[PDB]
């Protein structure tokens, strides 16, 4: 790549993961979101309910109990799976995106470095199983009651939350997440926990500009050709220097050399200390109702 610029067996496995069919009510009236493989829906155990579409049996109840393994504060775990049903906790402040969107709320810097240092537990804990994410982005970590983030859109709830943020590769038709894709990844189609990294550092660009869409008018895998004209995103106007030199090593043209998730960890939580909530992070101006 360029780098320089120019089954008995599994059914009693499966136990500890299903649902009875009558311990489980789900509100088709009330759709929470839409997706291209399945429509989200209200439901009562307080619950969130994906509905998804005997080969493909297997994988479905093989990914739950892959699932249903992972367990830590800063990522949705699997509440259980019904049968094509995917039960998972309701997260009543919704898309970390639209969150810090939002104009009602009033997120101080340490705030912002804060969720961003609850992706990177996530992430650390998801990389320390093997786990790559593959489309890691604000859109798809979610905010609960006491506004702690859990890294999502993973296993039997990965799904294109948002279609204007994904674009078809012309050979393979594989709809790609470009604009938080790594550069050795654009070019291969292929994902690691350090093409993981650079798009957390694209999430921490995000958070700082309270959701502001990456690199406006490169929509393209012509974003390739972007950046290796030697460009990456803009230091935002309330990002602080030392976060923003974590960003560049997030998108270091060498995958081997980014950061790891304990270091950024370690990095992020370093800086997020120094902080006292006292700087209010508002919206620029020209990126206001852009996508
Ligand atoms: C823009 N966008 C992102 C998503 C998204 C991203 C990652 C996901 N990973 N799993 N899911 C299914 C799920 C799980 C729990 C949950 N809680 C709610 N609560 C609300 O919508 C609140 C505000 C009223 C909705 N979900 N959806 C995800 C959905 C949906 N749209
Ligand atoms: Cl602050």
């Amino acid at each position: 790549t360029d780098m320089s610029p120019i089954n008995p067996e599994l059914v009693q496995a499966v136990q500890h993961v299903v649902i009875g069919p009558s311990s489980l009510i789900v509100h088709f009236n009330e759709v929470i979101g839409r997706g291209h493989f399945g429509c989200v829906y209200h439901g009562t155990l307080h619950c969130a309910v994906k509905s998804l579409n005997i080969g493909e049996v297997s994988q479905f109840l093989t990914e739950g109990i892959i699932m249903k393994d992972f367990s830590h504060p800063n990522v949705l775990s699997l509440l259980g799976i019904c049968l094509p049903l995917v039960v998972l906790p309701y997260m009543k402040h919704g898309d970390l995106r639209n969150f810090i969107r939002n104009e009602t709320h009033n997120p101080t810097v340490k705030d912002l470095i804060g969720f961003g240092l609850q992706v990177a537990k996530g992430m650390k804990y998801l990389a320390s199983k093997k786990f790559v994410h593959r489309d890691l982005a604000a859109r798809n970590c979610m905010l609960d009651e006491k506004f702690t983030v859990k890294v999502a859109d993973f296993g039997l709830a990965r799904d294109m939350y948002d279609k204007e943020y994904y674009s078809v590769h012309n050979k393979t038709g594989a709809k790609l997440p470009v604009k938080w894709m790594a550069l050795e990844s654009l070019q291969t189609q292929k994902f690691t926990t350090k093409s993981d990294v650079w798009s957390f550092g694209v999430l921490l660009w995000e958070l700082m500009t309270r959701g502001a869409p990456p690199y406006p008018d490169v929509n393209t895998f012509d974003i390739t050709v972007y950046l290796l004209q030697g460009r990456r995103l803009l230091q935002p106007e309330y990002c602080p220097d030392p976060l923003y030199e974590v960003m560049l090593k997030c998108w270091h043209p060498k995958a081997e050399m980014r950061p790891s998730f304990s270091e950024l960890v370690s990095r992020i939580s370093a800086i997020f200390s120094t902080f006292i909530g006292e700087h209010y992070v508002h919206v620029n101006a020209t990126y206001v109702n852009v996508k």
